[PDB]
């Protein structure tokens, strides 16, 4: 019966979003997770495990296998996930606290809206820096023969990754689900501004 | 006792499905949840490190691995399950965001149906778009040698997969649950058409 | 203190069973899968890592274990008890519907009944269906050495499995709890019968 | 709130027994689950990986540790645990419908206890029971070097447990608890003939 | 709301007890489990499949590393805290089953103290029990290096234990939050006393 | 209905401190549990069994690896959580306690300061003291070969670490997150002693 307070709360800090993006964006922060830690987690299991090369040279498969992969792609996403969910949390612990400020002075305009926009901006921004550091880094896709050059290995070896083309779907859903996140958060942006 | 409210929420979204729907899709979707998750996610479990294939090119097994199975039948069948269930989850969030713009309007005809039907037509589409795919791709079986002719393997090798018969009983499972499914919305699919 | 209203669900549920079917049948709910998740589940864990056979024949070993165990007999039980319990689940869901349709009909003979003895009947018959099959393809028993014949390996190979004994007593256990079963649905069987 | 008919059910399951039994008894089951299931549990996680004999004939290993353990220590306590607990868990069930048999009467001597005495005998007969073939079987320690001489190997050949003295001790655990538990039911037993 | 209940219970197990034990030693009840389970739990994980010796002798590392190990540290603090527990548990159910006598008396000196004096003796007597038994098998350490010297190896054989000096350091965290829990009752048991 | 009483609660623990720190830190407290157990915690699994080096003599990688890491990242950083939490957790228990006993007082200035700074001194001193341990030993980096000069390997042995650079971006989170923890402690502490 204690959900009736809570009503209020879930009011007041979705009171500037518009009716279109409070039932896509939530089935979409219940999506990218219900894709991450179900799915795509189980398939990078075996990333080092299976990854062999063609040498008898001890640990270079050690050294080849991180100039491969500096971060891999899961630790990756889940580094992004909580990047674009805290400016959410904060603006969601901010407002509850303003909200108790407000109900132990009735027993006894612009102030909220500044942060509101604040927290929409660092969901694109760092949604727009985390696309490009892969794109610098890895691209968007995996070829599944890597030839390596690093120290001590010999003059060049060749290392096969493992599962190339099963990574490189589950990546493309990974770009497609932030880009669609990208474009609903600036759909949002232009409706606070062109309100007035 | 704050089940009362949530009784009114599941009257409104069933308002019009009939009364056999109700109760035989959603065992069907408890059924498909508990099979994956208890069942057969163990059974595909050495996908990998059982497939053992008959030749000394270090890689061979890696780069062959990959042509039989560019996407496990697991990981489908859960990218599957999310695409059937999210246009009920839309159809859910956005009816509760009705009935609370309704809530606030008595304290001081078309427009919900559209979107009812929209939510069962894209149930059977995506149903009939992951079937195809995998008669196209995997067929509805699994042969016990598979000849691989990639690189950089020599003229042909034989790959000898990991348990084809018992990944074959839940592959029949997963299409027949599949079908029972989408003839269960079509059938609902008359039904609101035929009412008028 | 919101249970009184899932009082009368459970009370209407089981106005046609006697008074010894209720308490002894769903302890044997639980005690099946206390039995099943817990301690037999671990006990097939290595059913295809210790499975040696003797030959070089790479591969061998991959589609002997097959002949031997075309579906284990874990995932046997697991497919056998959602069936088992079905039947109850869609009785359930039926009966919560028909009590809510008649709830909204007071503040403004037969037809539960038929689908109650249908209800005990499939338990029954997918339960003689699920014996049977054992009976067909494994017996029930498991011997400590198996002769295969199948290719590519040569003329005759041995394979012997992986603890015999222990997944013995537990086979035995699975067949006595499930007739068991078996003999106290079909009690409630004679006694729906004879009332009248 | 509504503990408070949860209150008149642990009551009158307990309205026989003695003052420190149900204080006693009711610790000790929560303490032989948690010594089974957090710390015993791992200690046989390696029984078959760690199990090496003396010989090259493949598959030896796999017909001798099965003359060693017939059935693993812990799922031979799993299996005793809910034979124990199951005249409980049938008592537990039959009072409740027999309380609620009772509540739709009074709106519009001896029948109990004989259900009460057969709970507390089959608790002991099947703690007597497991025990008796634990001695006909395993004994009450492990010896860290077996002889075994089963078939296809040759002689006789020489076979090494895994960790026999932390087995040793965790078994003495499992006599102890076991015995400290059917002595305090026979001191139950004691109690309710002597009442009268 | 049913918390006004329970509120009662929790001021009449302590209200003997000072005011800096239970809020030390309750947060010292959390703190040992927490690093217990979470922090060291993983670090005993291969303690046996690291564990290599310096022979060919089949078995011989087998019998050496029960010699060094009769009982794991990490099943050795989960055999202490429940016995530390234990006594805490046993006057919680014996405090709860005495204020229920007493509610059944309104409604139509010295007997619960001896029983709190009984439980802060046996929470430091099997304590120092538990301490002594280390100091007299494993000491307070753990040598990177251990001579082994049973049956069936040969004269004397060298093996290497899996990372002694992160076991070193758990060791002394586990003595040190042990001996203030030791002097933690032993400060309350000097208070309890000097009152009368 | 209960969470009135939860509402007093909260509001006396925070009554001393600023609006922006109770935003603030317990967003970094989820934050920094959620890189931990959920992103970090995988990439350290395989940190022993991927450790090669280059030799033959036994166990010279058991007593390399060592000398490498006395204490890995990840139960570092676990041991760090619970340290910054438990004056936080402290002053919780302690307050309420102090609630409780006054709440006893009206139905038939400086006391609680002292401690809230005492809780936040303690927070950054360990903090303080967990970094400058790690620059003395582990530094902020981490090099992709190891030279070990331990017993018994021979003169010089090199030793290749498992992901020096996935392991390195973390690290630097850990640096980061821990300092912007460090700062935001003590700008409260400024607040408290400046309010006069
Ligand atoms: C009385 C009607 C108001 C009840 C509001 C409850 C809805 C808020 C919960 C939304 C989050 C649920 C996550 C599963
Ligand atoms: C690798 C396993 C992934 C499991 C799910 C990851 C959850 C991390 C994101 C949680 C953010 C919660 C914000 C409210
Ligand atoms: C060794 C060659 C250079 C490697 C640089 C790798 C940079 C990876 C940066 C990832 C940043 C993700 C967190 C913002
Ligand atoms: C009075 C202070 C309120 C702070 C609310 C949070 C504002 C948004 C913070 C976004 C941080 C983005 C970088 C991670
Ligand atoms: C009345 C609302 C209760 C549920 C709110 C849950 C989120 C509150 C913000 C989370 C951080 C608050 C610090 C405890
Ligand atoms: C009204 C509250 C204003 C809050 C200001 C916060 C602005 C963002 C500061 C941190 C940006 C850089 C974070 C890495
Ligand atoms: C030294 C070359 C490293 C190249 C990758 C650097 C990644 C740094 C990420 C910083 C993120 C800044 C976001 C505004
Ligand atoms: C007062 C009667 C109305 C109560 C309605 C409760 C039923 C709705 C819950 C259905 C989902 C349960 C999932 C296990
Ligand atoms: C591989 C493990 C499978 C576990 C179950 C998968 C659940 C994914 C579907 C959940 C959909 C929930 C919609 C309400
Ligand atoms: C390498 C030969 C071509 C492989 C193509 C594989 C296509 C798999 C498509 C799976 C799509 C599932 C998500 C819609
Ligand atoms: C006002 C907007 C309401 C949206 C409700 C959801 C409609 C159905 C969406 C189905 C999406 C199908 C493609 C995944
Ligand atoms: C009153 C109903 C509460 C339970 C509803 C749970 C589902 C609501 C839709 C889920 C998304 C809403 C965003 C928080
Ligand atoms: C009344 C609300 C209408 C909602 C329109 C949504 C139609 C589906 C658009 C997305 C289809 C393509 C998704 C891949
Ligand atoms: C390049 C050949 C790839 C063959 C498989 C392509 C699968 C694409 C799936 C797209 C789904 C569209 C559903 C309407
Ligand atoms: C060569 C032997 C192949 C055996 C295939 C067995 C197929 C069994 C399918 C079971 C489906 C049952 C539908 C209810
Ligand atoms: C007021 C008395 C009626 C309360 C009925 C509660 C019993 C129904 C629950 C039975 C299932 C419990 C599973 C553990
Ligand atoms: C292999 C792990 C087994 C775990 C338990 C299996 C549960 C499946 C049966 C659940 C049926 C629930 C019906 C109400
Ligand atoms: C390859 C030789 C024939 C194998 C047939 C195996 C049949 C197994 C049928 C199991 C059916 C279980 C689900 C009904
Ligand atoms: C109006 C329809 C009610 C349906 C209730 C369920 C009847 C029993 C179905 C049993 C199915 C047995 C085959 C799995
Ligand atoms: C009032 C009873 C609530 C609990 C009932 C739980 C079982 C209801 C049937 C489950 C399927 C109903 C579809 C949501
Ligand atoms: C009164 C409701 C009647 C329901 C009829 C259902 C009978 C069973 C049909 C399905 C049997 C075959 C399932 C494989
Ligand atoms: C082709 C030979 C296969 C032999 C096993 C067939 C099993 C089919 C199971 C069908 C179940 C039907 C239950 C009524
Ligand atoms: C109003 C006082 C009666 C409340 C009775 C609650 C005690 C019954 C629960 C005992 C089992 C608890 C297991 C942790
Ligand atoms: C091997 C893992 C053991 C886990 C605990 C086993 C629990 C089985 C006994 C449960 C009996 C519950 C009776 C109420
Ligand atoms: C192969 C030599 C005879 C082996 C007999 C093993 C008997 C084990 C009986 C265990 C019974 C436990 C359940 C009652
Ligand atoms: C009217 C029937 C009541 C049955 C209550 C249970 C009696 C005790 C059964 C004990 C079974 C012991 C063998 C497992
Ligand atoms: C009013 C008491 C509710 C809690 C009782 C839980 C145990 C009831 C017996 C369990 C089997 C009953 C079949 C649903
Ligand atoms: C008053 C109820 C009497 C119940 C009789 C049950 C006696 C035990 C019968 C089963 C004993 C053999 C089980 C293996
Ligand atoms: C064939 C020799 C087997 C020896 C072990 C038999 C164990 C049978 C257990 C039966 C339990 C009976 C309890 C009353
Ligand atoms: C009305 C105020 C009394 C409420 C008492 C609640 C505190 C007792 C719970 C202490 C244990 C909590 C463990 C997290
Ligand atoms: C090895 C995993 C350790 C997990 C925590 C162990 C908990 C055992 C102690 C529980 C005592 C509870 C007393 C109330
Ligand atoms: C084989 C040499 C003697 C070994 C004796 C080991 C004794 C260990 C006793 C541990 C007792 C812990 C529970 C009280
Ligand atoms: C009337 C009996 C009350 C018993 C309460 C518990 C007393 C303390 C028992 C301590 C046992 C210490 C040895 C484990
Ligand atoms: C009213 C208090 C309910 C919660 C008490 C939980 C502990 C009670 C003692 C635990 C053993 C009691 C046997 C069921
Ligand atoms: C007032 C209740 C007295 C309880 C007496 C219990 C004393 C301890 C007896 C057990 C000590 C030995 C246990 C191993
Ligand atoms: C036979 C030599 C064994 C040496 C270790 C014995 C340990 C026994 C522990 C008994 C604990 C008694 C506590 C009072
Ligand atoms: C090598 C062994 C070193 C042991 C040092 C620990 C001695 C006890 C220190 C803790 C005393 C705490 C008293 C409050
Ligand atoms: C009636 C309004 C007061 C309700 C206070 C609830 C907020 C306190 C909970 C904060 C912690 C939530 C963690 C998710
Ligand atoms: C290695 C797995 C990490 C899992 C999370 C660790 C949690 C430890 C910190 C918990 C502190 C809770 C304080 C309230
Ligand atoms: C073997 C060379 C000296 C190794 C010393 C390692 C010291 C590590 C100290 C870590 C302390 C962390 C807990 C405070
Ligand atoms: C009356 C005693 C109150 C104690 C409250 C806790 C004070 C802060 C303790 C901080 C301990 C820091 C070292 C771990
Ligand atoms: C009324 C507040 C109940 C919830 C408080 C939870 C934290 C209380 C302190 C935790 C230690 C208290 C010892 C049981
Ligand atoms: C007002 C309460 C004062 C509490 C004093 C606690 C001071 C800190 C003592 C412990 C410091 C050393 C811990 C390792
Ligand atoms: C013997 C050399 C060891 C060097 C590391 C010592 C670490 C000791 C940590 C003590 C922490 C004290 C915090 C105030
Ligand atoms: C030899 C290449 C080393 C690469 C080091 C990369 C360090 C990246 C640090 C990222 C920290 C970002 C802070 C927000």
């Amino acid at each position: 019966g204690d959900w009736s307070a809570l009503g209020k709360l879930l009011d007041k800090v979705q009171a500037y979003s518009t009716a279109g993006g409070k039932v896509w964006l939530s089935v979409l922060f219940i999506f990218r997770i219900l894709l991450l830690g179900t799915a795509v987690e189980s398939a990078w299991g075996d990333e080092q495990s299976a990854f062999r090369c063609n040498t008898q040279q001890p640990g270079c498969e050690n050294v080849c296998y991180d100039k491969s992969f500096p971060i891999s792609h899961v630790r990756f996403w889940v580094l992004q996930i909580i990047f674009v969910s805290v400016p959410t949390l904060l603006y969601l612990a901010h407002v509850f606290y303003v909200m108790r400020k407000e109900e132990k002075l009735n027993k006894k305009r612009g102030g909220l809206l500044r942060t509101y926009i604040i927290s929409i901006l660092f969901k694109s921004i760092f949604e727009v820096a985390f696309l490009l550091i892969q794109w610098y880094i890895y691209g968007f896709s995996l070829s599944a023969v890597y030839t390596c050059k690093r120290d001590p290995c010999p003059h060049q070896v060749d290392c096969f990754l493992s599962r190339p083309t099963e990574k490189t779907i589950f990546i493309i859903f990974m770009l497609v689900v932030s880009l669609v996140s990208l474009a609903l958060n600036i759909i949002e942006l232009f409706y606070v501004f062109f309100k007035g």
